[PDB]
């Protein structure tokens, strides 16, 4: 979507993975999709260096919305849990520097059963930008067959535009199209800032293994179609939950990050960690994410429950990631030609290759014809930056 | 098997699951399978609070044995790996006031394709005798009959009982009879102080949760054959290596107490969390596993993707375990009716409710009356201890 945003892969804070549809507010208070959720998460983005590290967006998911829409036809806050409005939670949160992400569905009812865009295209994209909003996902549950999901998708794009507020379009047009044929990766790239391609993450390894597999799978159909104002999105970040080992945080960190996906963390930043704060906060590995050539990387490499990926970086460096799928015993060794990676550039006449993750560490300079050795935990990944240079 | 052995669940370290069949002292000489691997653990086990804890067992899985037997017949430890030989490296073991395990087959291989004891039953036997081996752990592959298996098992048993050494004695009789018939645990005790029921642990949420699964599902038929003396055997602890997150771990650790599981840990103890070492450390916890009683729990509620279990302890005390396999979103609210724990005695009149994971926490005084409520972290576990106010 040539909307001048999202140059680099969008980074914030989605509530739904965490948070859900908890609308009991009485019995849940601290849980419950609120203002006061909304508002304590924006003053901790500033106040715990979240916003420091990139992450910008604060974004509402399904469940924020009234039961009916107003008189005027308009979608409204829920009264109960939004009094104050999504206009004035727009204010608090442009207040902290931060932006404002919120949701709808392109079909009849938002996936949690709440009132849809199936008309309103117009009015919705106008009502968000009226109220400050800077980010809309759209979701596409209770839709009417391809041709309404194709063109509800492409409506509300023209529509946010015609409201000529910069909006962030988050989409699901291909998530919500294979079901019935292949998606038209280059029809949705025009439309869409970034779009979800596979099934919700949630809080388990065997979630970020079914997304990674479902990339490998398909990369030559999505890998070349992201870049500068077009991402493909893998689903929010789930580091700082209940889930995942620390290995397993290392691994969606890293290959996030080899993906160019969006960074869209969905925790609790008032109950975290300093390792997934780290982790999440690691300059180095932003870095990575947000490389302005954004060039999405891809699987070298597969066999004896070993995984490669690689990413091309602005200035002749690349990322490498090395995971172990092998789901028993110790760190097992892995060997390569430093000219195998980098498609032979990367370390042509040498490499300077520093470790990443899961610590850093200066490893040194790498001849064309030197070889990598490295030792791999179980559902871990090891994550290299490889310098091309001239000395040595 | 009443041989006066295994009065509580067998405590210690196993090195099969973090170190497996790690032949490599070359090219890995500090994790191959080595009388050097298993020094550096001995001497852990000791210094860093393990051996006080209860952890009694150094024990030595698959993959020790040189590839042929001796001339007189005899199983021979690895002359490279093993170079001292067992009854050295058992001398050395005892010297920290440890007992050692090892390992052999029923069949004519082991598992990883080595000498299987299948005719050496009582050579075997008398061999380990010798060598000052304090438990065996027997694995099932490479035998071609259910009358081989059981015989075998039976035979071992029997061998082992002749030497006149104390000798804690693991089977794996009713995991390799299971496909083709269901074992009778009262035999199987009769025999065996400990017996593998379920297909060999991994490093992942899915190898606990379907163990989990398997031992509900089977609970009626194995519960109450355990007992001091004769335990279900859930398989190796993998809390402190790479692939549990840290309410998985307290699952682990929670439900192998109330299952009165055997505490094989499969770890490196060389590097091993400071978090991990503390929940394998945990004394209330162990105190749990380890109670005299010996009655293993069961799962009494399942619904909305909660568990609930629990297991009768010493003095009028109950263990409760309340599980969220609910993996999404945040901690889940879950109620229960004190009156519907421990079969309505727990909390008749009243129970003091202690916490003991995620944490230790007082929570007070319970009348027969009340319902607990609890927030329990998506794939964790909250441990609780009921003491009767009588
Ligand atoms: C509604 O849709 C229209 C139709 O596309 C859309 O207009 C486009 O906006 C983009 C973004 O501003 C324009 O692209 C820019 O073009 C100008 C002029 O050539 C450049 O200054 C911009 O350069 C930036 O990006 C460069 C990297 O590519 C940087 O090097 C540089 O520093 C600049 O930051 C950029 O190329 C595009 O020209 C228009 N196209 C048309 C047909 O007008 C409009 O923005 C949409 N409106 C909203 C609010 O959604
Ligand atoms: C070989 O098998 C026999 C028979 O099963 C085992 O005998 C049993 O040994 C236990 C433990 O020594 C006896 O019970 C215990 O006795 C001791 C001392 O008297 C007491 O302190 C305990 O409280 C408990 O009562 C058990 O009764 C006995 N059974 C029989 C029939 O004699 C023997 O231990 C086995 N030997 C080896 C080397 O495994
Ligand atoms: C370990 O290996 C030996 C040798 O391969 C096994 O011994 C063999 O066991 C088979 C049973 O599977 C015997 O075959 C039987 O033969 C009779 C007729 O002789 C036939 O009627 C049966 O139906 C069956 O086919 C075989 O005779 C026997 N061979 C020897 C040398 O004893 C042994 O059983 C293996 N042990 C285990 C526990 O797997
Ligand atoms: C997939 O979508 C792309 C973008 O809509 C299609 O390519 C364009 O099709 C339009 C309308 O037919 C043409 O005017 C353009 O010249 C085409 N290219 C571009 C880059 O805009 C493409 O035909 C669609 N279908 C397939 C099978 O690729
Ligand atoms: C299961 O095995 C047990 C023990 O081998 C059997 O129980 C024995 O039954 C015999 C009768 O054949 C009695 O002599 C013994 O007194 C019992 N032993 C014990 C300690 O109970 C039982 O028969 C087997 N059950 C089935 C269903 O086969
Ligand atoms: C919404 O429902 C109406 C019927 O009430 C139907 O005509 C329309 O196709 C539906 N719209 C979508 C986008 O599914
Ligand atoms: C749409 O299953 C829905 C849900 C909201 O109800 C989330 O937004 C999810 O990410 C999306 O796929
Ligand atoms: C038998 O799969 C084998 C293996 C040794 O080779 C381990 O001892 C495992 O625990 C056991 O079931």
């Amino acid at each position: 979507l040539d909307n001048g945003l999202a140059r680099t892969p969008t980074m914030g804070w989605l509530h739904w993975e965490r948070f859900m549809c908890n609308l009991d507010c009485q019995e849940e208070p601290d849980s419950c999709i609120s203002e006061k959720l909304f508002m304590e998460m924006a003053e901790l983005m500033v106040s715990e260096g979240w916003k420091d590290a990139g992450y910008e967006y604060l974004c509402i998911d399904d469940c924020w919305m009234a039961p009916q829409r107003d008189s005027e036809g308009r979608l409204q806050a829920d009264p109960q849990r939004f009094p104050h409005g999504i206009r004035q939670l727009a204010n608090y949160v442009h207040s902290k520097g931060l932006k404002l992400g919120i949701y709808a569905d392109v079909g009849n009812k938002t996936c949690a059963g709440f009132p849809g865009s199936f008309g309103y295209y117009d009015i919705d994209a106008q009502t968000f930008a009226d109220w400050g909003v800077d980010l809309l996902k759209f979701d596409g549950c209770y839709c009417d067959s391809l041709e309404n999901l194709a063109d509800g998708y492409k409506h509300m794009s023209l529509a946010l535009n015609r409201t000529g507020r910069s909006i962030v379009y988050s989409c699901e047009w291909p998530l919500y199209m294979w079901p019935f044929q292949k998606p038209n990766y280059t029809e949705i790239r025009q439309y869409c800032n970034h779009w979800r391609n596979f099934a919700d993450i949630d809080d388990s390894w065997k979630s970020i293994k079914s997304i990674l597999d479902w990339t490998s799978f398909n990369q030559e159909r999505i890998v070349d179609v992201a870049g500068p104002g077009g991402w493909n999105d893998p689903d929010m970040l789930v580091i700082g939950n209940f889930g995942l080992s620390w290995n397993q945080q290392v691994t969606q960190m890293a290959l996030w990050a080899i993906m160019a996906a969006p960074l869209f963390m969905s925790n609790d930043l008032r109950h975290i960690s300093p390792q997934a704060k780290a982790l999440l906060q690691d300059k180095d590995v932003i870095a990575i994410n947000q490389d302005p050539l954004g060039k999405q990387g891809y699987q070298l490499r597969q066999g004896d429950n070993f995984e490669v990926w690689e990413r091309p970086l602005s200035g002749l460096a690349w990322a490498v990631a090395m995971i172990n799928r092998q789901e028993i015993g110790g760190p097992r060794s892995y060997t390569i030609a430093v000219a195998s990676l980098g498609k032979g550039v990367a370390c042509n006449p040498a490499c300077f290759i520093t470790q990443l993750l899961p610590v850093k560490r200066k490893l040194g300079f790498y001849e064309w014809t030197s070889r990598l050795r490295s030792h791999i935990n179980p559902t871990g990944t090891v994550l290299l930056q490889l310098e091309n240079t001239m000395q040595m």
